[PDB]
């Protein structure tokens, strides 16, 4: 099923409890969805679909070209397929900047907040403010309201203190995070702070993290081993597996996955086109091949090697074989 | 939008009343969707998006394989993508034989009935019944329980007498249809009759349905030149003008178009795989490119290709700029 | 075998009496002399293998670039394979300008003028001197040396009036060229006339060469229906049927080819690169296949496809089961 | 220009004495055997062009199919182009079988044998035996009577003891060849060992060379550190540094190169086919690109990567700048 929020909840305390982190998979379409879903399934666990700005556009297609239609589109067909699962699956919206607030976050949150209203669930269960672009200062006050305002329709807040490519966080900087928003009890947050990561495929310090935990349990009177934080990895793709680990550790509960999932959606498409040429093509005065020109012949290997490729992440994060609804 | 019971019908008489068509596309997931509808927001044209058996399998994923989730994931989507154009579009569900009715069209005329009753629209305007493979009789008898249940749930019905290929329809089976079904004052339905037409594109005698216009007009005592029926006209990809011309004029209204939008969806997919080769591929070591194995790169070709495609279907069915919304 | 100055002579004589043409293969490489004599054989055909100035130029090697080298090397191999077959094989140059002469025509002249004087045959059995960019008497006059030359090495000229594309041949350059020439009594020589012809595929007037006959004739003291000229048809690839007909009966003895098996020659390698797309490259970490990458493999398919276009022209131009050699 | 046996027989004796050795590069065309004297000739190399029974059967075409035929008229070609490069170039004959020995090395000795006893050079400068499948005692009886012919005809001769892949040669293997051929005043002869060695790219022990060294220098009363045999390495391609630096300290004169040269000779085609996919194909009623579909455009492309590999294998071995030419 589509996660509720306090299922949305439980799986990240228990993520965070014991060490382990859910993917959260960049989708844009109807077969994106329908093979990170299955993914998580077949590694039975439970995981996050999000989609970014440019996906959601995308997903609104060609001809509308708009953040909102395209999120709501694409939730409103994730809503019906999670129901057929029987793992529990999140919506998260990405990377939303402050001159994107007024065109994706806040009308997505006013859409939920009349759900709630009417005693029904948010349509998404996470929202990402992007605020890495703006002071700290700055970003922390936008983050506080729009954290009331997530709270109020039972989402989860996530921010980000510091760039992501393609200098690290301070423990100031942590400092001011606790501070403005606290540890979870005005509204849960999930906080991805800057630690050397980067977007795409190609100097990771996971002890950024740690230095934060610390901070931030000095600050709140809590022992020296306490994670006070949800932490959040961007640029989850192509990592290390000993640097993955010592993520995890330090309180790491969602990993960003786009562009190898990407790789492994396009790789047997590719392969299609080469090996039946002259049936993708009408060549030499030649019709083609209806069966391997209708879509749905490479779709479906795409959809395959991408949900692949999601379960290899819940093993590289150890969410497998962890799902809350307990299937075995 | 969306096209209301009352629009769909009204689109249906204005075509047949001025001898036009509109293309029925099959769709199989949210790119397509979204192709078919730009194409008709690109030619001013109201149109129909219809899903197989075999397209809903597919769109509910391989996880799940159930032809009502599918159809009813990408009806949903389609309803938040449609209210954003400035056109009318109907939903209809494709071939649905005997053995198939109590697993698609039954529970979707279920869910629609569900929604009338609580004062809303149905999800789908039209199903299809294709009693090709059974005799006339049990054809009809079954014919005339689901126009009952369909005109409840303000939803059109499509039947088939007769089969369509990859003899034909007499003027007695003609006759039995207007019998059973009256001429529309019992709910409207639209009829496929068998006149020498192929799905796929590789001896059409539309004769058969003048011949068909003419039986029912005497068997109802109307003029000579009177068109009781409204006809679809299945394997409509890589049909002559000429017999496309010739069909419209016997009351063809719809014209079903599947083969020849898979070939334009597909064509800039393989164009991009080819020329992107080495960027799509890891190739001698290298890591690939990411901006071209990024589904959206070709997907959105794919879907601008299928949409001219559409558009043309619109000007070969003399549907174009004649929306009844009237955005001119 | 390569054919002799004497077998050469006799083959252009039969194909003029007969009203047959021979197809002139342009080759570049062993793998295309190899398709193209082949192609003759399985014809029961005697053919020409041509070597044009850029052609000689890339057998000569990318170290090289020297057209007398890439002639004398492609030449010398070719008389090796010639030996192995039942059918005449002649060499022949293809268009050299004016400024070319030095270094291809009159070297290679020079090399075949040695041979014959030791007592042996020349190298190559035909040249082409084409002076189409230069005023008809200039053309005429260098004409007449190089017809000497030739002669004296038992060699064939190739002259070209007018000029091929990628106005026409008028009665006075017909008559100026019987002038200059003769009619065979100096020496054979074969005659390009410019009516309407191009090179490539993507006008033509073949009644100019029936005039053409006909000035001919008359300036010879000659019956009406006689044919003095023996024509070269440059632009063969892609030409109708009626018109390759018509050439035939006007004296055409020789129709370039080179377009059309070019595309037959990349055609199966086009195929085979795709088809084995993950083993002719290094995909994904792995090695590739070395038994498709391994050149023979696609090379031996781009020959056998050539040689069938080959085949194709010989029966086309009617030479097909008619070698002088006549192995039957 | 061509190696005379005098230039070859100090070509060798050169790179044993400096610890360096030749690749030797299987070609089968006019396009390999250009790019492999051009990369010889980039590298300031003299090299080794060997033709293996296939590559021979390959260059005399599909309709003669014969090795001693593709062998001359390749050896013809190259003959010709090697003139023109400042580098020089030995001829060479791959592994020969028992049952091949009277329709290959045997028939080409005797057209060398005519050439010498005319005053002239032999075709080629080297010939293998290959007698790995035979009995020792056969393989050097075979060995010493052609060992005899060989260099009654200027000829050298390598000969394999012991199986290449795709068990170690004895101390008394190597004794035995001694015993049998002596240590070059019969006649220079070049020794393939088997020492773990393997034909494509996917355990070697190059000990078993120094040991074979150390056995004839005891043999021949000779100094501890003498190097007796002239070594030949199969299954260049895919190789070590490590292993490639021992085997040279060890006495291999010369490496095969097949594999290696091939994947970069098929490399630029693939690319080429891939990227001009629609100039290449006639797709969708167009009749394609006559400048990508020249064989020329890929093969000039693929001459050249051929090249770079030559170049590249030239440095490893560390031939590279030692032309006995001394163009500098
Ligand atoms: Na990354
Ligand atoms: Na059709
Ligand atoms: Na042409
Ligand atoms: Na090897
Ligand atoms: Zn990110
Ligand atoms: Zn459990
Ligand atoms: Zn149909
Ligand atoms: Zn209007
Ligand atoms: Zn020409
Ligand atoms: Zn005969
Ligand atoms: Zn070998
Ligand atoms: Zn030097």
């Amino acid at each position: 099923p589509i996660a509720t929020p306090e299922v949305y909840a439980e799986m990240l305390g228990q993520a965070k409890q014991n060490s382990y982190a859910f993917p959260a998979i960049n989708c844009t379409s109807s077969e994106t969805v329908n093979a990170a879903i299955k993914g998580f399934a077949d590694a039975g666990s439970d995981g996050i679909i999000q989609f970014s700005t440019g996906g959601a556009e995308f997903g609104s297609g060609l001809g509308v070209k708009d953040m909102v239609t395209g999120a709501v589109a694409l939730a409103e067909f994730t809503h019906v397929i999670a129901a057929k699962y029987p793992v529990n699956v999140a919506l998260h919206t990405d990377h939303c900047p402050k001159d994107k607030l007024d065109s994706y976050v806040r009308p997505l949150l006013a859409i939920s907040a009349q759900r709630v209203s009417k005693g029904g669930n948010p349509l998404f269960q996470s929202h990402m403010w992007d605020g890495s672009a703006v002071p700290i200062d700055e970003n922390l006050a936008i983050a506080q309201e729009l954290l009331k305002a997530a709270a109020a329709a039972k989402i989860i807040l996530e921010i980000e203190i510091g760039v992501v490519g393609g200098l690290y966080t301070s423990p100031e900087d942590f400092e001011k995070t606790i501070e403005a928003l606290g540890a979870g009890e005005h509204g849960k947050y999930l906080l991805a702070a800057t630690f050397g990561n980067v977007h795409g495929v190609y100097k990771l310090r996971p002890d950024i993290l740690a230095q934060g935990q610390q901070v931030a349990a000095a600050k709140l009177g809590l022992p020296a081993d306490a994670k006070p934080f949800d932490f959040v990895f961007h640029g989850g793709s192509g990592s290390l597996k000993s640097e993955i680990e010592e993520a995890l550790r330090y309180g790491v509960v969602k990993m960003n996955v786009d562009t190898d999932t990407q790789y492994a959606f396009t790789r047997p498409i590719a392969g299609h086109m080469f090996t039946n040429y002259d049936g993708v093509l009408k060549v030499d005065g030649e019709v083609g091949v209806k069966k391997v020109y209708d879509p749905r012949s490479y779709l479906k290997k795409a959809e395959a090697s991408m949900s692949q490729r999601v379960v290899q992440a819940c093993n590289d994060l150890h969410c497998a074989g962890k799902s809350l609804t307990h299937h075995h």
